[PDB]
């Protein structure tokens, strides 16, 4: 079983695996593809587009993996998979598409992770860079695989990174890096908060600057003492800091003692979105984006689909798609934020794959803001146990039923909120499909 000394193996045939196939094939390197599943989602794609690439589907063959110089592992595949552990112990480098991107990119990287907000802040910094007339490429976990962004004329890369991707990134060497926030998530993969936190802090390896959340200690890296450190927060900022300046009850986004923009001139609203705006300003300022360009993009920014997104108002009841809420921290923010905005109470739709999360933090906000909760999905029962008898709970089987029942529970002035605190993967392809099907059911109400 001979192989070339450059031989490498792509482990996982999903979207990032296909970006690795494209990259390695373009460089004419010897490689093969494996996947633990008999019928991975991009198998048909690989067979149609790369009929000559060796592909092995099923139980991983550790002896085959051990013949490669490096494995590029799908971020969704746990590195505790036994054959990967065995290859690692025999000195095979465990890598991945972000690790490879970091080793190849020829322009500064803005690297953004966090338990929440990383897609919004990544998108915003990208729009700031476009407004600053930079040749920018934006992607990563956000959707466009990072390797597909590579081009020599790119002046700035903006990457959303997951804790999973970061586990195989040896030395990202970002120009500026941030962990926006950390709250319990992905506890079906990590043993606890310590390993989850450590994985995210790999974003700082080699970072030339950092952006830190003054309100979240799990975002503060050791290197904040040795590289330029820009902080954001909602309190009044000090030197080198972004924050809010308040005068006669009017709030301004601010850098040090300079008022930048009244928060009322943003389209996005609420404390979490102000924090996101300040984080994006800090990241953009770190890579030289002019303030006037950044503020113009901030004023124009409308937010992302499935982020507490208004769908419909029917019989005085408004319907909001917050399907992006796949952890408790996100649902907490939406319940508090929308609950405080409306002239009524919430009917919350929640449940799905809870990833081993503690749901106890939902109880008090649900008791304060909800008229009822509609629960679906694999871990509906765990959520119901955490909520107790705070409010009426209605158990349903499908999202269409959940919407029909929520309409019946709601009264004029209420809002129906899909903010599930769970992954969608037990019942849906992804959280975007979950949100699209919620919006479809809402639109089908008579
Ligand atoms: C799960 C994950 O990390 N997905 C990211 C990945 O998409 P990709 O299609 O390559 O997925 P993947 O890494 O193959 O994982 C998908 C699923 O396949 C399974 N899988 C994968 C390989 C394999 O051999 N066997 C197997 O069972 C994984 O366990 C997982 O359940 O690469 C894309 C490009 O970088 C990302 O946009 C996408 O992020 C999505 C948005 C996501 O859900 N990310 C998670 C981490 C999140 O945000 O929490
Ligand atoms: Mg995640």
């Amino acid at each position: 079983h001979h192989h070339h000394h450059m031989f490498r193996i792509v482990v996982g045939l999903g979207k990032s695996g296909m970006s690795l196939v494209r990259y390695l094939a373009r460089r004419g390197l010897p490689f093969a593809v494996v996947d633990t599943r008999e019928n991975p989602p991009e198998l048909a794609t690989l067979r149609a587009q790369y009929p000559q690439v060796e592909v092995r589907c099923g139980e991983l063959d550790a002896e085959f993996l051990c013949s490669a110089r490096e494995l590029y592992v799908s971020p969704g595949l746990s590195l505790r998979t036994p054959a990967l552990v065995q290859a690692a112990a025999k000195g095979v480098r465990i890598s991945g598409d972000i690790d490879l991107f970091a080793r190849e990119a020829k322009a500064p990287i803005v690297a953004i992770t966090g338990s929440n907000a990383k897609s919004t802040v990544t998108t915003l910094v990208g729009e700031m860079a476009v407004a600053a007339d930079k040749r920018v490429a934006v992607g990563g976990n956000l959707g466009t695989p990072a390797l597909d962004l590579l081009a020599d004329d790119i002046e700035l890369y903006v990457l959303e990174l997951s804790s999973f991707q970061l586990e195989t990134c040896d030395r990202l060497n970002a120009e500026v890096a941030t962990v926006l926030n950390v709250s319990e998530d992905h506890m079906d993969r990590y043993d606890g908060m310590a390993d989850y936190h450590l994985a995210k802090h790999r974003i700082f390896r080699g970072a030339r600057q950092v952006v830190v959340n003054r309100a979240d200690a799990l975002t503060r890296p050791l290197i904040a003492d040795t590289v330029p450190c820009w902080s954001f927060g909602l309190n009044k900022p000090d030197f080198k800091a972004f924050g809010l300046i308040e005068e006669d009850g009017q709030k301004w986004l601010a850098f040090q003692f300079d008022k930048l923009l009244p928060v009322g001139e943003l389209k996005i609203r609420g404390a979490h979105n102000y924090s996101n705006a300040l984080a994006a300003l800090a990241l953009g300022h770190a890579v030289g984006l002019p303030f006037d360009a950044m503020l113009g993009a901030l004023k124009a920014f409308s937010g992302l689909a499935h982020r507490c997104q208004w769908v419909r108002e029917r019989q005085g009841v408004s319907y909001y798609d917050d399907s992006k809420a796949t952890n408790v921290g996100a649902a907490l923010a939406a319940i508090e934020g929308l609950g405080a905005d409306i002239d009524g109470k919430l009917v919350l739709l929640a449940g799905g794959d809870g990833k081993g999360a503690d749901f106890h933090d939902l109880r008090e906000p649900v008791a304060r803001f909800c008229r009822a909760v509609v629960l679906l999905g694999r871990d509906a029962g765990l959520i119901a146990q955490a909520l107790g008898n705070a409010v009426p709970l209605v158990r349903v089987a499908t999202l269409d039923e959940a919407v029909r029942q929520a309409a019946e529970l709601a009264r004029e002035g209420d809002a129906v909120l899909l903010s599930p605190a769970c992954a969608s993967l037990d019942m849906f392809k992804n959280f975007e499909e979950r949100g699209r099907l919620f919006a479809k059911a809402v639109e089908e109400l008579a």
